[PDB]
């Protein structure tokens, strides 16, 4: 079984990748699809919304990872969802190394540019398995 | 059909892209795959030409015959039979611009590909400007 790997984000360059996996995949019936979103505390101001913030995050992880999951369900993929907590580059890096490929959207918004974004450098160097980029 | 078209070197990553074609590919009837391989431009020292003019020439167009060969029968004793696109000029270029025909491109990242580099991160230049989606194997 091939297992595949999709780093989800709210972006539409992650929308064209989900499209694309079904396209190159969907009709493989020996692979399965991951789908892997990551949960990303100093000042008053921060200390103070920590449990609106945690709440908000949980929220949108459900939302996000539901969204994903409609989207293949409905075309004839049941995926896996994997929802992690942690820096969310390290994370989706770290749970790579148990698939045959990562995918990943690649645009100005995704996750994989905010400022505090970890492997910006590096990520396709430390990646452990090969890497699916789609614009 | 869905295009594959693999950026073929003289590497052991290239080597390891292609398995992983296979791989991951190999069972499917829909997919057609096209190999590249783009032969460099001529530069020369002046040492070099006068020591070996004739030789350096023929020498460089037998690398593209034995590195299309050697992929050639790796993928058609497995039975794919792949379409072989030769070209001159400059790799990068090259590459990218015959890629917009294409479903997927497919690299393996080494220092010595016809990047001459490793590919470190998503940000990229090349991966930036590909025209479709990129495929990495390192």
């Amino acid at each position: 079984m091939k297992k595949l790997l999709f780093a989800i984000d709210d972006t539409e360059a992650c929308e064209r990748a989900a499209q694309y996996i079904l396209d190159m995949f969907g009709k493989d019936a020996d692979c399965t699809l991951t789908l892997i979103h990551v949960k990303p505390l100093y000042g008053e101001a921060v200390l103070a919304a920590y449990d609106e913030i945690e709440m908000k995050e949980e929220e949108k992880a459900k939302l996000l990872t539901q969204k994903f999951s409609t989207f293949f369900t409905e075309k004839g993929i049941n995926p896996f969802v994997v929802i992690k907590e942690g820096e969310p580059v390290e994370m989706v890096l770290e749970e790579a190394k148990d698939y045959n490929l990562l995918i990943i959207g690649s645009s100005e918004n995704s996750f994989l540019n905010k400022i505090f974004a970890s492997h910006q450098d590096d990520f396709i160097q430390k990646a452990p398995i090969p890497v699916l980029i789609v614009k």
